[PDB]
């Protein structure tokens, strides 16, 4: 049974740290505003519809 | 009269154009927010302190 259990908190934990990270899809285009970077910078992502 | 009166007041206006324009300095850095120009960007000049 604690087996069990922990299978289940492991697996809710991880959706939810995803969940609050990323979310669950990726947009093409990133505002990037950290240094060195001036301003804000646009970058592009690789694959974003099949990931 | 005439002729030294125009030649007064194009000399005031020249100088208030300029005042308006551009001021009376130049400075290093010049920030850019003009399409197609992403976001705004940093642009340099040449010579500003002997202008
Ligand atoms: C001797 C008892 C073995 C049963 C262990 C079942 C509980 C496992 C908990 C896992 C905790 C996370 C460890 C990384
Ligand atoms: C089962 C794995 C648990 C890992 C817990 C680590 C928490 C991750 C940090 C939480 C976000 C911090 C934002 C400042
Ligand atoms: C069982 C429920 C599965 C449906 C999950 C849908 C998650 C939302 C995804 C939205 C993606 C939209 C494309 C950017
Ligand atoms: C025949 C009279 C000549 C005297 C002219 C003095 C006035 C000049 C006015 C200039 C106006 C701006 C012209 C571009
Ligand atoms: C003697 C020369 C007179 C020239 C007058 C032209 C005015 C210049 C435009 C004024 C600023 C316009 C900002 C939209
Ligand atoms: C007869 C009066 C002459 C003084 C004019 C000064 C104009 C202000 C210039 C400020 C430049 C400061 C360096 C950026």
């Amino acid at each position: 049974i604690i087996s069990i259990l922990f299978k289940s908190i492991f697996e809710v934990a991880f959706l939810l740290i995803q969940w609050y990270i990323y979310g669950f899809s990726l947009s093409a285009v990133y505002t990037c505003k950290r240094d060195p970077c001036p301003h804000q910078v646009d970058c592009f992502l690789s694959r974003p519809t099949e990931k």
